[PDB]
């Protein structure tokens, strides 16, 4: 385990270590981390994406601690989660992350710390601050934290009216090194948020990435600007993003039309409170009739199915992310004047759509990407208030991150797949038991 | 003759509203018409070989009955645009089909269901009579027209009438259009005539001007602000020419795209300086029928950066569609907007969504303009910030030739038509403002 | 009576459109009216002592001529609104000035310029006739009506009809209002009657619910989002009874202000938890007639923070005006919004602009709702997501006392008025949906 | 000082490379205009107008501060004296040392600013000499001006618009090492590129008033101006109003300029405006007494505006005078229009008739200063030659006290600049063609 690392974990588990105790703990010289290796980035060349196996490319390595810099924190990570970006990274698609690290390392000697022949992955965490760098006053050793994954330098003026517009804006653990699928992580302190006290470590680590994105994409004025009464088509409603978009639609007074591909996922949507659920596999939609042409009759068939649930109304908003396969239909079925908001292209990023439906019906396609610190704060605030709930289905140990990534790669999962890092077992970290007890049924709605 | 006395009063310049209210209406007026019986005369031909001179008739027609909230206008000039051309060759379908269907609705809509169709979706002229409830307009008022008519019985359009589900283009999906000596319009289509322009100039900006205004200037489109860089496709064409003028008048920089040196010269006459000739540059955005070439998106992006000092455009003014749309999405600045109101080259758009979401761009659909936007666009013409783009004017009897000229893209700017006006150059009552702007007013001649 | 035959047709429940078209129109109808010769009758009185019972008359009036784009409606029920009170005490100015100005536009608007004013800005009922150009509505249609009157001849209103320069409020700046057996409206005022509600229930939301929707929910007002904290003045009155519902159903947190424990109980019945009784707290925002007390602003702000865990509200839902408006601006969060549609306590607002500009706040003026917003607000009632808030119902002949109730702030929720309806409880045609929501529907009942 | 002279020689030569600046030895002191902590009570009992900045401002040699992460050391060629600088120099509303001391408790880095002297100045134009750790976008030799807003952004509040940050500092006012000195220390996210067609002192002039007017009038966080709009602009030849007038014209809108003298009206015409109201000549009396306004005077203003607009009411009112004018501002605004306010010069207790606000769906939008993106865009429009500086008079660094007195007593119609390292006026232009095109408007406020 390592003596210094074990002493850090014992401090956390004791429950009554003070900030000065964490400050006095000796730092280990290495930590265990899930990594990619630069020499292997071509190992899947010529394969179909589905045949690329994250278990072959993900390694469990001992890596040295990076040097702590200004505005940063070293964090002892109790738990993290698998995200799709973890899957993209592990199959080197659409491009290898080592290209991101190389470009990032050119900015300054500080960013050059990230340009290494291994890539520590992971874009969520829940844990405890161990150290803070120069200029940090809002966070201190011992603070229980979750982290959002926005990395912004904010030297350029572009990001000072919404930090997502920073030209050097990046995603921590994907376009930067020292991610959260490890025993320790390095983050900017303007990634830190207070851990929800009613959640376990693994529950608390599970919402950060997808919940923040869903909030900006659906709730905020920088995305679709949902209002009560809206009809919202939610693709992938029982996956990572969808498990929060569906909660936002319902808690916001809108009507979600949830799309899933199994009756088990349909049951979860009903457990969340949704009533209008479409099983795209039962319906057998074939939006593309061959490699280059779509089928407008299948767009219309989806549109008619939506109208069955809404009493003849077309959706005000489409919550997109599947990309090429569904995007033509998404644009077609949207109400006149409505919005398709997209943050991803899982099935393929070369989108095709019929612009007659977009311009003649005054629709818009809004590109959305993660969330600024304020939006991340607001999304985590709603979790802390028990208004939005974690969606954990299954938890793996850190050593099993390859199988966890394979689960998501092959769409075998529901909700979020969590990963224990330093936490020795599930169930630890709750310090608000009465709030937990109030919401326990919903907290566990995605569990196997 | 009653029509001649109307024309004499207009030409005198000093007739009063009561004088117009006292003039006796003619029993018929001269109009450019389609005939119901001929709607198949072009069957089998390619579109380019359909000759509007064969289908367009110069007839004497009776006056429609004036309804509530309508105006009878004495028309001094009008215009020929692509809509007029398509109707004149019965494309995509005969206009009589909609006139008949909608004419089943009520005795009011049935007025338009006739065996002839008076075409024309622009006018500049003088109000003669107004229907019941009209408050804003009276005989003698000098007017141009916004061609979009809405009934607004649905709530959908009451926060922006472009969301109304039942729009009609006057002179296309209605009868009694502007290519005639008289016309019938709703009073909430009327706009004040710019005083520094001639009749035919005032009738010219019309729908492409208000469409460009909504798409580029208004908050329902791109919401231009001074300092913005704007890529403007087809910058000497209809939409692009007004877009270029709006960019300059708003304190922004147009990056104008055209396909010939003559068109570049016209952009300079409008006041632009950053001009890209897409054919001289040889852009091949598509490699074959199914795959684009991102190296060519980037080559365009690098050329844009030559004019802007390294900056990428805040706004792309789109309308070519499939050929250009992938490049438009690529070159747009992080957080920027691609606004689109047409897809000339093809409506099946393909683009790389990684650039759109990773750089938080948006594609905003826009269509025509609501009446407030049409008013603001015409008001910027009236202020002398935006100028008409006439190349050539025909007499009413020659409307067939005017339509063929548009059909075969014979002029760089717009084609006007004199209706009652006996010659070009009449109707200016602000000679001081006109003198200031004469060179730009004539930039397309 | 031709009127009795119309009512019997409605009460039968199975008359067809053709039957309504064949019914003879009566030559007069009963109407609550003001009289032009009386607009000075309250000279020298304090507003409180002006009595709506003295100024409101029950008259037989002739039917107006039906014009293009209009509908003659048989009115089963209506409601009292505060503009009914304002009208009846001729404050801040006489409505006859509005009618005189309106009548100058055209011979059609001149129909409204009469020596009597038929009041009422809500209705639920049945269409009898439609004018020229009307295809979306026909006789026999069961309707409620919003009170926006827009002519839409000017370009100004074609990107949001509230900006029409000739925009008016039906029954307040126009004649032939809904507190009568018949009413004349534009057909673009008509919305489908919620089928699970009685006539009086269906007449009660229209005006205040539409306004609260534009003011709080829509992008033309405050643009509420879930997680917001919202200060709601008058939370158990007409506007507040809908604003509180929109806050809760939209996922936000209302801080409800009321002035009695009885009203606090209603707020809790609606689902609110953070309730401030301004009478129990004894706020005195004004030291005297010209100066406010920033210590009292701060005391309100501190009380709000007790409910929100130290957070200041994102939105203030204003309408009390002078008395509260300085506090509303002070307590709002940095970057937040004060949205106002009224000034009940006085329209000369005073506030400290340092708090507005240095904290980048905004004051958004809001007025009624365009047709799309009114449609959306009625849609949420029809879907059973927003509920009527009727507390008491009066017969048409007692409209004077109904208005006095509101004038003196003795009511809660909405006070309804029966017009043609001979009693309460009629008009439900969706009993299954009604039973699902009946407990909430009755939350305001005495 | 030899090292300081070598730095100035490099700048004046015009062709020093970045590596040349990196190799220049730093001086161990620099000349600076300072306040002294022990003198903060020297004006007690006096009326503000009689407090003399020439008595409180010192010309001192001071040591260089330690350069921290994300900071730059700048060789200052020119600076400015604004109202903020004047207030500091007379210890109003309180002594600036109070904040420097409290904030200096936070950390060793904030404590660098807690000193017995305070180097003032919230504008600069100059050349980057050194950059601290992590800096990417700036290097030695870069020609810069500064945005004076300093934010640490540890709170999430300001990450959708940094003006919502709860803990801003105005550099040179709530920080030390200001611009009225030969050297200055700023955060690199205060730096902006110097407009090449302007002199050092001209480039330092637009500063905060220009970017505040930009946010208030042009940006979507303020009034969101569009071409064709009619804009009522109070105080149109003053600081805020002069830039607002230029933004209105540059954006294709019509400014209706309000001033109080014929000489001020001439300046508005020099800027390119035509619609000008002299509020003193018209004799507006919006307030009848201390407590009641005169709506007939609101209407008289409204009628005068209509004379210039062909009968239209303004889409936007650019407010900042406050109590005296704010009732009229709300009344005359068009239905659906916006009153934007960023100050209350005449009094912050605003009174207005809310019937006009809600019945015509108007709004009052508070704006304050500018975030760094808005400051970049405002300076960019100066660099494009759309917006011009408004300098009236320039003093040498040694005369900064008299410069501050001139501003304190409103001696000039435009701005007062200060030469720091620059040995004379007129240096630093590297785009003479663009300057020639705009020379007349550039000098509109001389002298
Ligand atoms: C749905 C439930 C609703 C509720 O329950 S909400 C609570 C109940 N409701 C209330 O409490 C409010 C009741 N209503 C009122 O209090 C009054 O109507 C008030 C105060 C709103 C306006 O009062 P006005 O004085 O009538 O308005 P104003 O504009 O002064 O009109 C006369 C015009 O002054 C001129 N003029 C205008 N602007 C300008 C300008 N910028 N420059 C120059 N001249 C200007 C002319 O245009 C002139 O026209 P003319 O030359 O005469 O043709
Ligand atoms: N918080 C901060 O850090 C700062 C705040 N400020 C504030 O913003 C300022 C305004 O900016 P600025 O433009 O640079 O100041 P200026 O002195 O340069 O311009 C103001 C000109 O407002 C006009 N004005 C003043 N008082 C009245 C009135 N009662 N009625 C109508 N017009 C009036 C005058 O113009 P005219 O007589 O010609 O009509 C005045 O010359 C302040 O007055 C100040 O309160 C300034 C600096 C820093
Ligand atoms: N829905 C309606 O009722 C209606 C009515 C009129 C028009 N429209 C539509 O909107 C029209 C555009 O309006 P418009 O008046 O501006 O037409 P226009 O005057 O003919 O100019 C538009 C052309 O766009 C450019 N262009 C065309 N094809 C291009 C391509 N493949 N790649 C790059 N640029 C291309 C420009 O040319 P260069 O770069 O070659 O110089 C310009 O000629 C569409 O053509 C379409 O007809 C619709
Ligand atoms: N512009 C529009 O479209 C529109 C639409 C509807 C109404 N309105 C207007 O808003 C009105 C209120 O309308 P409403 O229908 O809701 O009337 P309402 O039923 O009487 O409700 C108002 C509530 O405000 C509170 N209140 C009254 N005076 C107050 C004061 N001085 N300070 C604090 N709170 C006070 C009372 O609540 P508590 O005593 O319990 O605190 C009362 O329940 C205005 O006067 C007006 O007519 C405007
Ligand atoms: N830009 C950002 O900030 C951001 C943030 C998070 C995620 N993302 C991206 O967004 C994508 C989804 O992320 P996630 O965490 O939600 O992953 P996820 O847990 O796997 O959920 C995706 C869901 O999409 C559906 N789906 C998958 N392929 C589909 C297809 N071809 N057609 C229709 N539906 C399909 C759902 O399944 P069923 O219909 O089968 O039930 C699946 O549960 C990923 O590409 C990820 O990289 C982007
Ligand atoms: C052709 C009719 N039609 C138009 N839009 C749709 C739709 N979304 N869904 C189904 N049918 C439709």
């Amino acid at each position: 385990e390592g003596r210094h690392m074990q002493e850090i974990l014992d401090a956390i588990l004791s429950g009554d270590a003070a900030s000065a105790d964490y400050a006095a703990l000796a730092l280990p010289e290495s930590y265990r981390a899930v990594t990619l290796h630069k020499g292997e980035e071509r190992m899947f060349d010529g394969l179909a994406s589905r045949d690329k196996d994250p278990r072959k490319s993900l390694h469990l390595d001992d890596v040295p601690l990076p040097e702590l810099g200004p505005g940063e924190a070293l964090v002892a990570v109790m738990a993290s989660s698998v995200n799709y970006n973890t899957v993209w990274s592990s199959i080197f698609e659409p491009v290898s992350t080592f290209g991101f690290l190389e470009r990032y390392g050119r900015l300054s000697p500080l960013t050059a710390r990230h340009d290494l022949p291994y890539h520590v992955l992971g874009s969520d965490l829940a844990g405890v601050v161990l150290r803070t760098g120069a200029g940090v006053n809002a966070w201190k050793p011992g603070d229980e934290v979750v982290a959002h994954c926005l990395s912004v330098e904010l030297e350029s003026p572009d990001g000072h009216n919404d930090t997502m517009m920073d030209p050097e804006q990046r995603i921590w653990g994907f376009e930067t090194n020292f991610g959260g699928l490890a025993q320790l992580a390095l983050v900017k302190t303007n990634q830190l948020l207070p851990k929800p006290k009613h959640l376990t470590w693994e529950e608390a680590a599970s919402p950060g990435l997808v919940n923040s994105t869903a909030y900006r994409q659906l709730v905020s004025r920088n995305g679709a600007g949902l209002k009560q009464g809206d009809n919202v088509l939610i693709w992938g409603a029982s996956g990572g993003l969808g498990s929060y978009a569906t909660q936002y639609a319902l808690a916001g007074g809108a009507t979600p039309i949830c799309v899933v591909s199994s009756p088990r996922k349909a049951d979860i949507c009903r457990a969340m409170g949704a009533e209008a659920i479409i099983d795209r596999s039962a319906e057998g939609y074939r939006f593309w009739k061959d490699e280059h042409h779509q089928d407008p009759r299948e767009w219309k068939r989806l549109g008619g199915k939506i109208r069955e649930f809404t009493g003849g109304e077309d959706v005000d908003i489409v919550f997109e992310h599947p990309g090429r396969e569904t995007f033509g239909a998404s644009v077609y079925v949207t109400r006149k004047g409505g919005t398709i908001v997209t943050c991803a292209s899982t099935s393929g990023y070369m989108h095709q759509y019929d612009n007659r439906y977009l311009w003649m019906s005054l629709k818009r396609i809004v590109g959305s990407h993660f969330a600024n610190y304020r939006e991340a704060f607001e999304a985590n605030r709603l979790v802390a208030k028990g208004k939005i709930h974690p969606t954990l289905s299954k938890v793996y140990a850190l050593e099993e991150t390859g199988q966890a990534a394979l689960d998501v790669h092959h769409n075998k999962h529901q909700g979020k797949v969590g990963v224990l890092c330093l936490a020795p077992r599930e169930g630890l970290g709750v310090t608000d038991p009465e709030l937990r007890s109030k919401h326990l049924t919903k907290i566990n709605a995605f569990r196997n």
